[PDB]
């Protein structure tokens, strides 16, 4: 069902929730002074969510939550990234540098509290009100002297909420000593990763597992052997009992961005510049890269994590454009506007309307300049690789003016670092210069010769209009085209050479029309924030706060609805639940994405399922539901009707990617891991018994 709720807003959902099958009652779920589930939920290293699993501290998240800890940890000899980690003792669980855990030990409303605050405040345009760095200086007065020595681990932050009409204070609790107990191999973890990013069905076993340690009373204390586990005042029980059909399910974590409340004019630009350019400029880059990758082996090894890359928001930017099309989103801000206008007139009170209308100026005011921005981060920013090739430093350009040769060495040095990185072992100069010559032709098309970035004017006033001439000029002169011409710049440093170098001047050139474009454009985000400060005080007005969700914000929200599939298109359904059946019928050993781990190939053989399987013998693997997620919600814990642990949400599908600004009941789900196929691993294939035992498993 709809929403991303705040942990306040249970009472309002409470009737709603028990609908659709809940069972718990409000107090176990979340309550303020006492403890709850909410307490077993965490901000797992400042973006992905988990939870706690046991009474020692255990924390499940996602396995590409995990990815980046079970790298460091990776090496030839113990390559934990392909084979999977599992300590067989807490001792040997592994201490990682620079990862937090954050529960939220406390919110509280403080709307009257901000308000009264912000009447001191004189000019009444000043955008104070969503100022992070405003709102905590009323957190630090409210938490009062010496907060932080009177609450070890603690500290506190204001959020603004609906458009600067709700406040919520937030205390946290933070651990930074937080090991890696286990993981799945990468074949597991990241099965058809790539194919299946924003699929369903899906097949990918996406957990990694943690361990929250502490001191003695566990309080939070940086890395120490003298740590131990965390007993915490909350953990989920994880059920053995499965998901069927229609089964309740909700989630809480932490949804980064939401667009719920748009109005008629944002979709429309959202569809016609930002989604718009983005497929069409994407769709230029991958297709050349893509001929390049197919037609050599060595480009398919160097190019296939940068083509991978493009296409997360390029799929992205297609189903939502598919929404826009198909699902009627204009048409929904178009009605929402459309009746807070006509209740406006009936109350004699024409600031709604206002509003509106000062949302659709400055959206019309921008088009231009917004346009050439997403044509210039797309096609060239993002679009062409040299764009980030180095460009001097005035200390580097003064260096090699002097006659000092040992401070010439070191800007030569410095320089050399930049090109390394840039010109590195993945990079090929003719896949970027292919890719730059497809780019820069729609380039030009789109953007007339009085806007380009002045290098680019060279296209027709150098070059005749022949793009590839013009690209094959940097290559040929650049200090940078080639390993042959830097070093032979690096010999010879001429300072009159560097000043004129075309690459230098073209990435100088798009970087300068880029912020210039940045800065033009920043003021025009003020009066739509403004405007919509009133829209939602209207909207809230109006028809309340019940089946009106505040935007994410990066905060702890919950959401609810069941389990079930979907039809995509005309005679197809998807069903609920995946299973392993689903994971031998993908196998393909020679892609890397499709990989069948050989332990869980022989379970499969063997049927050696444990209690984790269906009745019938098969064995679960993923399930979707129809609750209201979002990024930020990787590693959720998704709970049944009496808030056991039954999965951890991983994905969304596409067809529902347009659910940021209008969810789609028929078609959004999220794609969660069954918690069972997560014991089956941890049993089967990991063989890591005390894990098991340390959970509390119910029926
Ligand atoms: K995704
Ligand atoms: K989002």
């Amino acid at each position: 069902d709809e929403g991303m709720w705040l942990m306040q807003q249970l009472g309002r959902k409470y009737a709603q929730m028990k609908e659709r099958g809940l069972k718990m009652k409000e107090y176990d779920l979340y309550n303020p002074n006492g403890t709850s589930l909410k307490d077993a939920v965490v901000l797992f290293d400042g973006g992905c969510t988990g939870e706690v699993v046991s009474d020692r501290g255990l924390v499940l998240t996602n396995h590409h939550c995990g990815y980046d800890m079970i790298q460091a940890h990776s090496t030839l000899e113990h390559n934990y990234l392909e084979n999977g980690f599992w300590a067989m003792r807490e001792a040997d669980e592994l201490p990682n540098k620079d990862i937090s855990v954050v529960f939220i030990d406390k919110i509280e409303d403080v709307t009257d509290y901000v308000k009264k605050e912000l009447k001191a405040i004189k000019d009444p345009n000043s955008m104070d009100y969503l100022s992070p760095k405003y709102l905590q200086k009323l957190a630090d007065k409210k938490a009062g002297k010496n907060f932080s020595a009177k609450n070890p681990g603690l500290s506190v932050e204001i959020k603004a909420f609906y458009g600067g009409n709700l406040y919520l204070m937030f205390t946290k609790k933070t651990y930074t000593d937080v090991r890696l107990v286990g993981a799945p191999p990468s074949s597991i973890g990241k099965f058809g990763a790539d194919t299946d990013n924003w699929i369903w069905p899906r097949h990918t076993g996406d957990f990694s597992i943690f361990r929250i340690y502490a001191d003695k009373n566990g309080n939070p204390a940086p890395y120490s052997e003298d740590n131990v586990p965390l007993k915490p005042k909350r953990f989920f029980n994880i059920s053995l009992g499965g998901v069927q059909e229609n089964d309740y399910a909700m989630i809480m974590g932490f949804p980064g961005t939401t667009h719920r409340y748009f109005t008629a004019s944002e979709v429309d630009e959202w569809k016609s510049i930002d989604n718009d350019i983005r497929i069409r400029m994407r769709d230029i880059r991958q297709g050349v890269m893509l001929r390049e990758m197919l037609a050599d082996p060595q480009i398919k090894i160097m190019y296939s994590a940068k083509y991978a890359a493009s296409q997360n928001a390029y799929k992205r930017a297609i189903g939502a454009n598919w929404a826009i099309k198909t699902r009627g989103l204009r048409q929904n801000k178009q009605a929402m506007q459309d009746r807070l206008i006509a209740w406006g007139a009936k109350q004699g009170t024409p600031r709604y309307e206002e509003a509106v209308h000062e949302i659709d100026a400055t959206v019309a005011k921008r088009a231009d300049l917004r346009r050439r921005y997403w044509m210039i981060e797309e096609g060239i920013i993002r679009g062409i690789e040299f764009a980030r090739s180095p460009i001097p430093t005035e200390d580097e350009t003064k260096a090699l003016q002097g006659n000092d040769a040992s401070a010439r060495k070191e800007a030569i040095d410095k320089i050399r670092t930049r090109y390394s990185k840039f010109a590195n072992k993945d990079y090929s100069a003719e896949v970027d210069k292919k890719v730059a010559v497809a780019m820069l032709t729609e380039y030009l098309k789109e953007i007339p010769y009085e806007n380009l970035p002045l290098h680019l004017r060279l296209v027709k006033d150098r070059f005749a209009g022949d793009v590839q001439a013009y690209v094959d000029d940097i290559f040929a002169r650049s200090v940078f085209g080639s390993e042959a011409q830097f070093d032979a710049f690096a010999a010879v440093p001429s300072v009159e050479k560097l000043a004129e170098d075309p690459m230098v001047l073209f990435a100088s050139s798009v970087f300068d029309e880029y912020r210039k474009l940045y800065n033009e454009l920043r003021p025009y985000d003020d009066p739509i924030l403004r405007a919509q400060r009133t829209y939602i005080a209207g909207l809230l007005e109006m028809d309340g706060d019940q089946d009106q969700f505040p935007d994410a914000n990066l905060t702890l929200r919950f959401t609810y609805g069941q389990v079930k599939g979907y039809s995509p298109r005309d005679n197809v359904y998807y069903g609920h639940q995946t299973t392993l059946d689903g994971v031998m019928e993908k196998e393909d050993p020679d892609n890397w994405e499709f990989v069948v781990d050989p332990k869980l190939k022989a379970v499969y053989e063997r049927k050696d399922f444990g209690r984790y399987a269906d009745r019938s013998g098969r064995m679960p693997v993923a399930f979707c539901a129809t609750t209201h997620t979002t990024g930020g919600n990787s590693g959720s814990p998704v709970m049944n009707a009496n808030g056991e642990l039954i999965g951890l949400n991983f994905d969304r599908n596409w067809e529902g990617v347009g659910g940021d600004i209008q969810y789609l009941a028929d078609y959004q789900r999220s794609i969660i891991v069954d918690i069972r196929y997560v014991l089956l691993v941890i049993d089967k294939v990991g063989g890591c018994q005390r894990l098991l035992d340390e959970m509390n498993i119910v029926p």
